[PDB]
């Protein structure tokens, strides 16, 4: 799956994935990282998968 990559001051960066999941992690609105598969995480951390190219935005 193709997903959006989260880098520092770098916007746009996509990753082909061997995963089928896209993640999107958060603590308090804040996005701490945006990547392939889907991690595990408990309060504050949120995580949001999905399964589809580009999904994770």
């Amino acid at each position: 799956t193709i997903c959006h990559i989260q880098i520092s001051k770098t916007h746009g960066i996509l990753k082909t994935c061997e995963e089928n999941s896209c993640y999107k992690m958060s603590v308090r609105g804040w996005i701490i990282g945006r990547g392939c598969g889907c991690p595990s995480a408990v309060r504050p951390r949120q995580v949001q998968c999905c399964t589809s190219d580009k999904c994770n935005y």
